């Protein structure tokens, strides 16, 4: 509950090991920190704790000039280098291998603090174990202050009710809080990139070099700029800053909304700003970006309960399962038993990146079609018009910009060429939007007599399941040709499967992890 772990996350550097400090302040400084944390005076105290000034000096003297005398050169190229070029299959396989990670950190450890500073060598095998804990910890986990001195002697700190019991008590939480704060957490985030991957769990940490992973984030944000993005020298939040997510064999490209605006963000540490624009930030997203979320899935439902071509769109995995399961119920009533069944299922590639801005737009205005433009809303009351949601809407498409962290520490200004960045509040509002219209569109065909067709969207997968061979025809011809290209959505043709219950070497299909079988309808996780 004291010591947390995502403020080490998401540290990229390019740093010169040979002449490296970890401790960027003075001993005076370090004195503050232990003794007075959140005054940052000592002297104020009473002379119980300033006679235990000298002790603690000398202690911090100590481990400042081992951090000066520590070749940090020489510790990467023994355990860090792994200078092999050659290509990896995934990318979490270019990190660190955790027990590497705590083999670097513990070997510096011993060479900045004498065994002395740790207390003792019982004290520091205690204190080793929970700098390992911190370092097992996942994005969202905390170490409690208490819990690592409840395995700690206090008596063998020699440095430093009676009140002298009590003023020792409160320097050992206040060093030992310094050595994890500004010692375990600046040697992290000296040597590694600390990310989570894009498989779910947070609780998994991969930790990349720098030198790696300088190359290979800029490699992919190269290609990926290509076809995806335009360099503005230009310039209501419409400004992120990318940040890449390993997945298996590359990156999945995410924007972070800046919560402030180009300026706040550029300058370091201008306060005059930060207090105000937090309050700036707060009044768009409660009466502004909350009420067009709200309105425009509302608008979505009111279409989910009127035309089947938005019916078709599904939210997870149990919902697929259950729409399937009341598609054999209503084929038991139009037949008495199954019928040959006829399934494919086909995905959109890159969904995010290649849809259509201009076919969003159309969508956007087509669900706003039987309203004026002096037309108002409210949600839970709050307030807002039509041209207030078309005007937000066009700046999120139009005007969204983010932020790239480019080799030498410096930030160029990327807009879209397509599509919209993931990430933003409304980015996937957008692609449930286009795809429900696109399917409503042009899969009308199904629609008609929709007893014996089952067509279902989890949001860039499908899967169709009919009775009727004539009309897999017409959905194999439809996503075989291009015309769903005009949204953006180009079929990955690839992985596109198709199998049916006359014959054929398998009757299984997976989809979203469901396992289906096209002869009995039955549905089973995999
Ligand atoms: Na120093
Ligand atoms: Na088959």
């Amino acid at each position: 509950k004291w010591i947390y772990k995502f403020d080490v996350l998401y540290q990229s550097r390019n740093p010169r090991y040979r002449n490296y400090e970890i401790i960027r302040t003075n001993v005076q400084e370090v004195l503050a920190e232990i003794v007075s944390p959140s005054t940052k005076n000592p002297n104020s105290e009473n002379p119980a704790v300033k006679k235990r000034f000298r002790g603690i000096k000398n202690v911090v003297s100590r481990i400042i000039s081992n951090d000066k005398k520590c070749r940090y050169d020489l510790i990467y190229n023994k355990y860090l280098s792994s200078s092999d070029t050659r290509k990896l299959k995934t990318m979490i396989d270019y990190s660190t291998k955790f027990n590497r990670v705590v083999e670097v950190v513990l070997i510096i450890m011993g060479k900045l603090l004498p065994l002395d500073a740790w207390g003792g060598t019982e004290n520091k095998k205690v204190i080793q174990d929970r700098i390992v804990d911190f370092l097992r910890l996942g994005a969202n986990e905390r170490l409690h202050l208490d819990d690592v001195l409840s395995g700690i002697k206090l008596s063998k700190f020699k440095w430093l009710s009676q009140q002298d019991f009590q003023i020792r008590k409160r320097l050992l939480e206040g060093y030992i809080n310094w050595v994890f704060i500004s010692l375990v957490k600046n040697i992290v985030r000296a040597f590694w990139y600390v990310t989570e991957s894009s498989n779910m769990d947070r609780s998994k940490l991969f930790y990349f070099t720098h030198s790696i992973w300088n190359e290979l984030s800029s490699n992919w944000i190269t290609k990926y700029a290509k076809g995806n993005l335009v360099q503005v020298v230009s310039p209501q939040f419409t400004n992120g800053k990318i940040k890449l997510i390993p997945k298996r064999g590359g990156f999945r490209v995410i924007c972070v909304p800046l919560k402030q605006s180009l300026y706040s963000f550029n300058n370091k540490r201008n306060f005059a700003l930060k207090q105000k624009e937090k309050w700036d930030y707060i009044f768009y997203q409660k009466y502004t970006l909350s009420p067009v979320r709200q309105v425009l899935q509302l608008k979505l439902n009111a279409l989910r309960k009127s035309d089947m071509g938005h019916r078709s769109s599904v939210n997870s995995t149990n919902e697929v399962a259950d729409r399937i399961l009341t598609f054999r119920n209503d084929l038991l009533k139009k037949n008495k038993t199954l019928p040959v069944l006829y399934m494919i299922k086909f995905d959109m590639k890159e969904c995010y990146d290649r849809l259509n801005q201009n076919a969003l737009k159309e969508s956007i205005a087509g669900i706003f079609k039987e309203d004026n433009e002096n037309t108002t809303y409210h949600v839970r009351t709050l307030s807002i018009s039509k041209n207030k949601i078309i005007e937000v809407c066009h700046s999120q498409i139009e005007d969204a910009t983010c932020l790239v962290k480019n080799k030498e520490g410096q930030y160029d200004l990327f807009k879209r060429k397509q599509g919209v960045f993931q990430g933003f509040s409304l980015s996937g509002i957008f692609c449930d939007i286009l795809y429900s219209t696109m399917v409503s569109k042009e899969f009308k065909f199904l629609w008609e007599a929709t007893e014996d067709n089952l067509l279902l969207r989890l949001v860039d997968d499908f899967i169709f399941i009919t009775s009727n061979k004539d009309t897999l025809k017409k959905v194999k011809d439809k996503i075989s040709s291009n015309e769903l290209q005009k949204y953006g959505a180009f079929v990955n043709h690839e992985k596109t499967v198709e199998i049916n219950g006359e014959a054929g070497s398998s009757n299984k299909m997976t989809f979203v992890g469901l396992d289906i079988n096209c002869l009995t309808l039955d549905v089973k996780k995999d």
